[PDB]
């Protein structure tokens, strides 16, 4: 019952662990069972397939993320952006695995614009639409640039740059 | 120039595959059967799947601003309508639009020069909509990120996280949120 939800956490760190040391398409289901301790069985009756693995560590990851309500936001970003980009094997599972899923294949995709906006909300500081808005255009954009950052387009430096107006330009009427 | 007929039928052939097969099922070699050329041929002109559907892309888009300074009211109103012109004929091929939309996310710049290339196409075609000619460096920044925050956007719409008249939605007041300065 609960050695079942620890046998759950051992999956999602086998897979967190496995996408450091290899590359996602090299990162094999049999070495996430073996790692976690499971039977390999049990491993793909959780996770049907490596995307709904890495997109569940993709929700996981997400869940474990000054006053004025868009420096605390923007902030929430900064921080998160400089923990994705020095794992960048990682990240690029994650959001590999994340950009490409169907959201009926792998439902767990949609759980992934719900668990963001949780937190930019848990940033933020009751409100309405226009909010759910600004900072689901903005996390949107924040895929964007963490993606133009894992592959050479914007540096760390430039990524910054760009959430940094992409927050003041999308959040100018934040309640 | 011949090398211009032999390239066209090799990213005519391309679209084919990935219009009736998913990007994982389009080979290169079905590519040169195809566009009935030597798979030597073909890798000299465009060395992985990834440069094949790069160039695909920036061929669609140059199609696109053609047909749109074709039969086509603010700055910011013209960007948005090339973007709701351009969702929509991308939506309309979800299979093929999936390979070039993700194409373009892995495709590292520095490996594969055309990659650069599609922001640019893309870039000039909405300073063209909005009539300014001399961009300001907050007018590019604004439109690189109008343009990530779109491609997640069409991302999503493909995955069936975003329902269409949500995602053109999103788009439109992305355009008022982000073009506020555009000259």
């Amino acid at each position: 019952s609960e050695e079942q939800r620890a046998r759950h956490v051992r999956m999602l760190e086998a897979a967190i662990e496995l996408a450091t040391e290899k590359e996602l398409a090299r990162v094999q289901m049999h070495e996430v069972a073996k790692r976690a301790g499971v039977a390999i069985g049990t491993l793909y009756r959780y996770f049907p397939s490596k995307t709904h693995l890495f997109v569940a560590v993709m929700v996981d990851q997400i869940d474990r993320m000054g006053e004025s309500p868009q420096d605390a936001v923007y902030n929430v970003l900064v921080r998160a952006t400089r923990g994705l980009l020095r794992r960048p094997a990682l990240s690029t599972a994650m959001i590999q695995s994340t950009s490409t899923a169907n959201v009926a294949s792998v439902p767990d995709a949609g759980k992934v614009d719900r668990a963001f906006r949780q937190i930019m909300l848990d940033a933020a500081g009751h409100p309405t639409e226009e909010d759910l808005t600004a900072l689901r255009l903005l996390v949107q954009l924040w895929f964007g640039v963490i993606q133009s950052c894992l592959n050479g387009r914007v540096s760390i430096p430039d990524a910054e740059s760009d959430i940094r107006r992409a927050c003041d330009l999308l959040l100018v009427n934040l309640s």
